[PDB]
């Protein structure tokens, strides 16, 4: 902004979109469903790159879960269901991931480096409350 | 939403605008500058109502200062406190511009998460270094 009015007008404006949003498997990081806010071979590359991010974040999630002794970790409760929200730097992108409570599924948000980690934590907690149908969801055999 | 793709598409979307944003005096809560996110007598009414909210929030801020959560923050060795207050249905966030006689004030709908107000107001405050230590003189 170039002046006070303009500064304030800018403070009114919403923060931008997430880059992508996913439900992925907690077991192998496979994508079950996804949305992006975004020619043919570009689309494929694009899905492959999503598959790679989901895998890496699941791997970091998994490491932190089993590490007895991570950008940050926030325990949350939803109707006496517990889960943990994690944030991760991913090559200049900001990511946020949480296990859907008692389930084999993770919810994953990916955003630009300017999107504040704190807002990801808030959004993912609010979103997780909409996914009660998926609480307890169990995958069976995958191969 | 109605299905999983729809739910995920919704999670992509930005949060809405603030209802309003302003710089007001820490002394009396008078408005110096403001912006809102959207007849004659409606426009005047609308300004009167902002004046009234600014006054009330300044009064609450004043109380808390000489004694609804509070987050201390630092911007290059300068300190200030971020406060959130429920209005009626509205969510509000106010912080003194460091070392100054000014407050920065955000007002949002009841659905706007307090935590985001706290985040936004700290980010916005960082663009306001020009106004650090600004002093009001006589206001007659």
């Amino acid at each position: 902004s170039k002046n006070v009015k303009g500064f304030l007008e800018n403070t009114l404006k919403p923060y931008g979109s997430l880059q992508s949003s996913m439900i992925i498997t907690a077991t192998n990081g496979g994508i079950l469903s996804y949305a992006t806010s975004n020619n043919s071979i570009n689309e494929i590359n694009s899905v492959n790159n999503l598959k790679m991010m989901s895998l890496l974040i699941k791997d970091k999630w998994s490491e932190d879960e089993n590490d007895t002794e991570s950008n940050s970790c926030y325990p949350v409760e939803i109707d006496s269901f517990k889960t943990k929200i994690y944030t991760y730097e991913m090559e200049d992108l900001h990511t946020c991931v949480a296990q859907i409570p008692n389930s084999d599924l993770l919810l994953l948000f990916i955003a630009e480096g300017s999107f504040p980690y704190g807002l990801l934590v808030i959004k993912i907690e609010r979103a997780m409350r909409e996914l009660t149908d998926l609480f307890g969801y169990k995958l069976g055999l995958e191969h």
